[PDB]
């Protein structure tokens, strides 16, 4: 699915993002606009072997299984394919261990590079919440 950008403020903040660890919405959307220009169906390949799926693109080397990343971890324990649902639970759940990992939304490279210090607001700016 390619979610509306309204319509994924919405269904973050219906599963508890908003806010959390202190990342206002408009980050968590600024993130999955940079990552997977809001569809849940994005998948990337790393240099390193490992894959990023989903809205946030949450990578294979840490946090998801998807069977075909050596050495890697699965600390949602979830196959990665959860990750490409129209459902954004499971991206949602994961990507609360994720920020809470220590370096916050910084775990998103894009993130940093693109909506760090930025209006973030913008991205829920109109929208009905
Ligand atoms: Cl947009
Ligand atoms: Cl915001
Ligand atoms: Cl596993
Ligand atoms: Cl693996
Ligand atoms: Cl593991
Ligand atoms: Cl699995
Ligand atoms: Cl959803
Ligand atoms: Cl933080
Ligand atoms: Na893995």
């Amino acid at each position: 699915k390619v979610f509306g950008r309204c319509e994924l403020a919405a269904a973050m903040k219906r599963h508890g993002l908003d806010n959390y660890r202190g990342y206002s919405l408009g980050n968590w959307v600024c993130a999955a606009k940079f990552e997977s220009n809001f569809n849940t169906q994005a998948t990337n390949r790393n240099t390193d072997g490992s894959t990023d799926y989903g809205i946030l693109q949450i990578n294979s080397r840490w946090w998801c299984n998807d069977g075909r990343t050596p050495g890697s971890r699965n600390l949602c324990n979830i196959p990665c394919s959860a990750l490409l649902s129209s459902d954004i639970t499971a991206s949602v759940n994961c990507a609360k261990k994720i920020v809470s990992d220590g370096n916050g939304m910084n775990a998103w490279v894009a993130w940093r590079n693109r909506c760090k210090g930025t209006d973030v607001q913008a991205w829920i700016r109109g929208c009905r919440l």
